C-alpha cells in the first residue's frame, strides 16, 4: 500500500502511512508530529492540528523524506 | 496498492488510484469530491486533469484508503 | 514505492524510491527536473527545497512521475 501525502493550509503537509501512523509537518524547517493510527479523515486531522495547537512552538521512506532534518514529537 | 496524490490550483487536491483505475478530486476543504473512472490505457497527466476540471466546471454546485481520507465528511459526485 | 510533496505555492515533487529518481515540477505547464538518487543518501524534502531555490530551477518513468510530467519537457540533471 503506497502512503498518502496531503497538503493542509498554505505550508502544511501530512503523510498517512497505512506502518500505521500519521506524520504532520506545519511548515518547512519547523517539526514533525508523529501519531499512531488504529483512521481520521483529512478534514478531522486539520481541526485536531488547530485544536491541539500543533505549531512546533525506522518510520518509512515517505515519513523520513518529509521529517528529515527537523525534530520529531511523538504524540 | 499503487496510488499518488497531487495539488491543483489554490486549494484543490487530487488522488490517482492506479489500481482501482479512478481519480478523486476535491476543489477545497468542506466542499465535495468528484469521482471519475479512468480507462487503463489513458491515465491523464495532471495538466489534462486540470483542464477537465475546468471543462466539466467541477465547482460542487468501496473506495481506497487515500480517497476515503480525502473525501471523508463531504458529498461524493460520480461523473 | 512513491511519495508526492508540495514545494512553495505551485511546486510539486515525486519521490520514486523504486526507480531511485526524483521528479520536480516548479509550476503547471513548465518542465520536470529528473534527478538520480543514491539508495544510501536520499535527500530530505528540506534539502531538495534548498536545491530548488539555490539553483533557481524555474525552467529557464513510473505512474506518478508520468502523471506529474506528462506534456512538459524533461531535463535530466
Amino acid at each position: 500500500v503506497t502512503t498518502a501525502t496531503f497538503s493542509i493550509g498554505s505550508t502544511g503537509l501530512v503523510v498517512y502511512d497505512y506502518q500505521l501512523l500519521i506524520a504532520y509537518k506545519p511548515a518547512p524547517g519547523t517539526c514533525c508530529y508523529i501519531m499512531k493510527i488504529a483512521i481520521p479523515s483529512l478534514e478531522a486531522l486539520t481541526r485536531k492540528v488547530h485544536n491541539f495547537q500543533m505549531e512546533c512552538s525506522f518510520l518509512g521512506m515517505a515519513v523520513s523524506t518529509l521529517c528529515g532534518e527537523v525534530p520529531l514529537y511523538y504524540i
